[PDB]
């Protein structure tokens, strides 16, 4: 919420549920454990709206795939 | 304003609402809370005029997705 | 005018009326207020050849969307 | 597990079966042996689950193809 | 001319008419006024196969340039 | 086999045959003579399994085309 | 020849004819005059195996279009 570091908002959501929106249209929801200046994120217990059936204990998402993150 | 820092026009619009046009045709509307030189933006109470229904309390939009931004 | 700095041509055209060509076939017209070495540009009173009706008092285009800028 | 280094998840998973989802839609599962900050990965005995039969003793994946890696 | 520096060919062609080929199949021809290391070019009196008195082309759009 | 340098598995494969898959779908086999950190590779007597007919005494591939290299 | 600089095979082949394939399929062959670490190349008397009719006395190819170069 400092006016020059929009990614501070991901720091203020560490260990909360977030929803990462990818460019292809996928949605990955999970517990945000980490992020970096590329917008790579570590998501704990992640689920994709798409496949439903499968759950991912730990998922690491390459930041250049990212549309936006809903905090 | 300053002819060499165009991203300062975002400066003149912080804590107001702005429309962020993305490359994939999407239009994101939100309260502008932060921005860096990647054109990453933080939007408060965001709305995509695609789905229009849900307000997102906080969207962090990755910069390379931005087409142009309406201040 | 300088042979190694082509974007000086945009510095010569500040507050003149320019047309920005984007990769996706769009035409963004307006008053060039600012630019940077990424080819970001701030346009005052921007209109897009597509929408016709709506003008934009301030529009910041992200540079890697730019095909060429006409002066 | 540090909040500012999501790629450290990968280090905790050396010599462990991980699944590399690519932008293509391909799936590549194998034993993680090495990784860089580009998210290039070294994969011992990988198996693209599209072509199934092919055995890849050693596979090196270019990071910028990585959609996400499931640990 | 120098073997390590192919962009000097643009320099050897300043104020020469050239043709700039873009990835999308467009062609832009005109007078070469300036170029940089991203391969951004400025073109005088440019025309795409209207005429633009000055056309600044972003260098990552470039397929190749015809000298 | 060092955990932080997944491209070392390439160095351990010089003067040997390799298979470079390319994002466009091509498969390119040849003896690996040289590589760098962009993943540009030099191929000796290379063969595109699609083109079949043509052989290449020397092929250098630009890394940003690499999907993955099967050693 | 040198294991870390695949771009030296490009230096070994200057003032000879080479073929530059491009991501759009193009075959561009010509007399190699110069290259840089981006893999930009300047070719003398270049010919596209597509257009056939028109030869270019001097062509400068932006390296990010290169797929591979034959010798
Ligand atoms: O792990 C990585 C490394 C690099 N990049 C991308 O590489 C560029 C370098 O910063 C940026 O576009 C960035 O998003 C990633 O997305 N993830
Ligand atoms: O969080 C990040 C990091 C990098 N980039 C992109 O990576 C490149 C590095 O600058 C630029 O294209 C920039 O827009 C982003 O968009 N967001
Ligand atoms: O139109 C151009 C193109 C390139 N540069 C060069 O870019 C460098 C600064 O770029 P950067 O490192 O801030 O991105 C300057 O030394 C010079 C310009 O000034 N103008
Ligand atoms: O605000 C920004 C930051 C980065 N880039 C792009 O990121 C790449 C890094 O240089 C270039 O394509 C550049 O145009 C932009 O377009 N705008
Ligand atoms: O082996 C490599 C080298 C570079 N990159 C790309 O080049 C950029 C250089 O930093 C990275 O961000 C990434 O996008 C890769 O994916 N793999
Ligand atoms: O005005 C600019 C600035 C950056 N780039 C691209 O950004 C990267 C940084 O160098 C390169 O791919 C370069 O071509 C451009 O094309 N034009
Ligand atoms: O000769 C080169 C130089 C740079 N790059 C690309 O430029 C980016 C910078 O690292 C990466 O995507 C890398 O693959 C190449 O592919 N080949
Ligand atoms: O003249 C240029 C300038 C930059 N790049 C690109 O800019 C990045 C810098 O390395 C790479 O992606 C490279 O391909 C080119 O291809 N040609």
């Amino acid at each position: 919420m400092d006016t020059q570091r929009p990614l501070d908002a991901l720091g203020k959501s560490i260990n909360t549920n977030v929803t990462v929106y990818l460019k292809d249209g996928k949605l990955v929801k999970g517990r945000l454990k980490a992020y970096d200046l590329h917008m790579n994120v570590a998501l704990e217990n992640a689920k994709i709206e798409s496949d439903e059936e499968k759950e991912f204990p730990m998922l690491v998402v390459r930041g250049d795939n990212v549309l936006y993150v809903s905090l």
